[PDB]
């Protein structure tokens, strides 16, 4: 009765939680581990801090298919988690890797693909998005069930820097703001992502369905964000509105990530049921607030 | 309350230190240097510090007076270096114009440098200390059980071996080999500790006192297999460096040590980890 999940990117920013929350939510709990991560003193810790835990570690490689099939069949439920930081500009095509594995396991009753983000296929107007809608079609070609899990705003990169690009912390004294700041944006703290993921990848309702996580209370413009900061600092900060127009989409260097949240409004531009949605379907998570989130940084 | 700044503090040495001062009760602070704000992992590590009582001092090395103000604002410097040991040298020049610091620990928890490029280093680090005039402790004289302890002295991996394992000559080499926390702990204990200013502090739990054939039979031991044992003479070890001087020339217990000078004997509430029981998370 209880859900084996294996994690794929376990060491990542947002593999980690998924570890973590599958672990706190009752799953037995696998995490894949590579055969280069033997010489990775930080990876090696966190690998066996998971088993202290209760997870269990099985070893294989991306290029090596009977490893991965080997690796699935232990499971039920795969979760990838496998884009930032620790990762490259193609390894969500990686997992086509896993499909082609999964489909010859045979045992997979679900495929949670590395989705936590803007939903693609909602960006047919701006590539990520091509990436992980190809990442989709082989899925649902194989006949593997899904459940896509977007519409988040990752709050360590969008809410801790009161939404500046260069830098993960708030501002002393300016902070551009994008537009009016008035753009509905979602900001979730990513362990609530990974909550609701770990809640989702065996709940009935979810079977080939997209979830959208959008807690209700933390839909905010970014202007009523910095001003949940300037409240909190009890400083009003200096505010620089950058307008539309005003287009870096040209040779400097970096994204224009940003263009689609702040401007277009692309997390909000569309109404979800509470059949769809992460804070409805889980009520009992008690997710954070954008002001306690920020209360860290003062 | 003793007040500690913790310099290198988001390094895997350096956070097990930050986090064991915290757990000693000590007033603990780390330094969150400019280049920090754009990298995810080290900001995670550091506002998890804050979140477990430590605060942050923002400076730079590079500006010589945030250093000053820094280590103002605390009792006792502790440097844990994995990031360039020369870069001590710096905070010697800012803990000599602060002049408050009742003690700086530097970077040194590997091997003593006197036995003894970062031995050169942590030298040049030691004498800038005490030309200098700074009260100092030198914890010293562990292997780290992550480097030689899980991987049974193997190279090139950190888990232990699946059914071969390399035995560097007889095997009967005394080793010392520490848990890194306990290495923490220990550094957290004897920071302030009247007895060991100015003194050299040696980390040699005495049943952590091995060689690498009983480590490697404390695994036989766990597991109930016996490994394949290949042999390999001093002549045959060749291309760290520092293999050579552990496990050959037994560098870790030529000196037998007082126990007015070992941390094992003046903290023995510290109940350090055995080996037999480090070994544990493996199987």
């Amino acid at each position: 009765e209880k859900t084996r999940v294996l994690v794929v990117g376990g060491t990542g920013t947002m593999g980690r939680r998924i570890v973590r929350a599958c672990l706190a939510e009752g799953h037995e709990t696998y995490v894949l581990q590579q055969p280069e991560t033997r010489v990775d003193i930080e990876k090696v810790q966190l690998l066996y801090s998971y088993k202290r835990l209760g997870a269990r570690l099985i070893e294989a490689s991306f290029s090596d298919h009977q490893s991965l099939v080997s690796a699935v069949k232990q499971v039920d439920i795969v979760v990838a988690a496998m884009s930032g930081v620790h990762f490259r500009s193609h390894s969500i095509l990686v997992q086509l890797k896993l499909v082609e594995a999964i489909k010859e396991a045979g045992n997979i009753k679900r495929f949670l693909p590395s989705e936590f983000g803007m939903d693609p296929s909602r960006m047919g107007h701006a590539e990520t998005f091509d990436q992980k809608l190809e990442v989709r079609n082989a899925i649902e070609a194989a006949g593997i069930p899904h459940t896509y899990v977007v519409g988040a705003c990752f709050a360590a990169y969008f809410a801790g820097n009161l939404s500046q690009m260069g830098t993960l912390i708030p501002p002393k004294k300016k902070v551009n703001i994008y537009g009016d700041g008035n753009v509905k944006v979602v900001y979730v703290d990513e362990d609530d992502i990974a909550e609701y993921t770990a809640k989702t990848l065996d709940d009935p309702r979810t079977i080939n369905k997209t979830v959208y996580v959008r807690p209700t209370e933390n839909v905010l413009t970014q202007m009523e964000l910095v001003q949940i900061w300037e409240k909190l600092t009890g400083k009003e900060l200096e505010k620089t509105n950058i307008s539309a127009n005003d287009f870096l989409a040209d040779i400097e260097d970096k994204l224009g990530h940003f263009y689609h949240i702040f401007y277009e409004g692309c997390l909000t531009d569309h109404e979800v049921g509470d059949d769809e949605e992460a804070s409805k379907l889980y009520p009992d998570v008690k997710y954070t607030r954008m002001d306690e989130y920020l209360k860290i940084f003062l």
